């Protein structure tokens, strides 16, 4: 019988959702119940997967396909049938997947750089015209620059969030301007895709309703989970002075010119690591939803039925003891020194399969870059001794992680 945490009569198990961190909450029931609980609400029914073993076959697409949870159907109220909220079988998915993949590869990342290097010289200058003793809000900036560069690198629009106090301001009207904008302009870039990709499969480029939805999603899914990214790795390099030293010198050894090339970005392998530990401890899009496409048992044990819904919670993944050691808990980019002796399905911080994260290369290009300049030009410190608090949203972040940088007096 399936281990099942605490319930409140009719209600079942959701009144263990009604808390500000359910994702923490969700992590706390699977130290204590182990790989697999089932979730009841009233009405619905979910499994909680937390291991490899059983994450393993959760992963393979003959047997399970994306669900859209609870969550990611409120967002398709205003992201629709764009990539991230619509089923596989909708015609729409693979047609823009089809459209879009090449805008998200490598020739494509190479035509971004010089406007991702735009972004994060403001958020260099940024820091460097700070003055002596004041402190730096870490998510807050980090969101600044992630929303500034998908608006500029993907549909060259200037949120210009370092010319603001308070984060960017509704959507339709964004959305008209961003294209009314770029009728009127001659770009390469993402919204050229949406606008006159076709897809090879059906012949067909996407209709404007579906554009729309495309780009409400990219705006959204495009920043929020790398801005928690770049702010927890700085949390665990101000946390683990050892980690910040070696990647500072890499940093250093690496970006020998006054603005990092494509190339030098390629080049900064142990920040890379450092990004995919941070990716270990806080997978920021933190859980996904699957269903069973057919009848089928998984694990030996557990029979599902067509249509039951599973949850993969990705931090417990990534604290599989079987998988990663003892030490689970410890800050280690050494655990990613060659990315081939991680076991299949282990490390998932982008999902899985066909409806894994199509910006992976875009968000891991960009905070490599950032993180590299950072590192470059300041020496930071956790002048407050910082309580890690992580706040949910759709994503993870540490709220109010602040820290202050002393300038090496680097030109830029
Ligand atoms: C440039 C930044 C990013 C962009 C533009 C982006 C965009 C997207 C899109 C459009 C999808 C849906 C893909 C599809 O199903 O066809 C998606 C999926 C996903 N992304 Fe990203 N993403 C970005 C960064 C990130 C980051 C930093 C993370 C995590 C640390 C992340 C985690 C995920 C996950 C876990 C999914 C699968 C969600 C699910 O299965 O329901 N993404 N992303």
């Amino acid at each position: 019988e399936m281990p099942q945490p605490k319930t409140f009569g009719e209600l079942k198990n959701l009144p263990l959702l009604n808390t500000d961190k359910p994702v923490q909450a969700l992590m706390k029931i699977a130290d204590e119940l182990g790989e697999i609980f089932k979730f009841e609400a009233p009405g619905r029914v979910t499994r909680y997967l937390s291991s490899q073993r059983l994450i393993k076959e959760a992963c393979d697409e003959s047997r399970f396909d994306k669900n859209l949870s609870q969550a990611l159907k409120f967002v398709r109220d205003f992201a629709g049938d764009g990539l991230f909220t619509s089923w596989t079988h909708e015609k729409n998915w693979k047609k823009a997947h089809n459209i879009l993949l090449p805008s998200f590869s490598q020739q494509a990342m190479k035509g971004y750089h010089a406007m991702m290097v735009d972004i994060a010289v403001q958020l260099v200058q940024k820091w460097e015209r700070l003055n002596a003793d004041e402190h730096i809000e870490v998510p807050e900036d980090m969101t600044r620059l992630t929303l500034d560069t998908i608006g500029l690198c993907g549909f060259n629009y200037r949120f210009n969030s370092f010319y603001r106090d308070q984060p960017h301001p509704v959507m339709n009207d964004l959305v008209d301007k961003i294209i009314a904008d770029r009728k009127a302009s001659q770009s390469d870039d993402l919204l050229t895709h949406m606008l006159h990709g076709k897809d090879p499969e059906t012949g067909e480029p996407l209709d404007d309703e579906n554009i729309r939805y495309q780009i409400v999603t990219f705006l959204i899914a495009g920043h929020e989970t790398t801005s928690g990214l770049l702010s927890f790795t700085l949390y665990f390099l101000v946390k683990n002075p050892h980690v910040l030293q070696k990647a500072a010198e890499e940093a250093a050894r690496v970006l020998v010119d006054p603005v990092p090339s494509y190339k030098q970005v390629k080049q900064l392998k142990y920040v890379g690591m450092v990004l995919n530990e941070a990716l270990r401890l806080w997978p920021t899009a933190p859980a996904f939803s699957l269903y069973a496409k057919e009848d089928t048992v998984l694990g030996g044990e557990y029979p599902l039925e067509k249509g039951d819904e599973i949850m993969v919670l990705i931090p417990q993944l990534h604290r599989d003891k079987t998988i990663w050691g003892d030490d689970v808990e410890e800050f280690r980019p050494e655990r990613f020194e060659n990315p081939s002796a991680i076991p299949q399905h282990a490390f998932k911080p982008f999902g899985n399969g066909q409806r894994a994260c199509i910006g992976q290369q875009f968000a891991l290009h960009e905070a490599t870059l950032v993180l590299g300049m950072m590192l470059k030009h300041f020496d930071f410190e956790d002048h407050t001794n910082y309580e890690l608090d992580i706040k949910e949203t759709l994503t993870l972040k540490p709220e109010g992680f602040v820290v202050k940088a002393k300038s090496k007096k680097i030109p830029l």
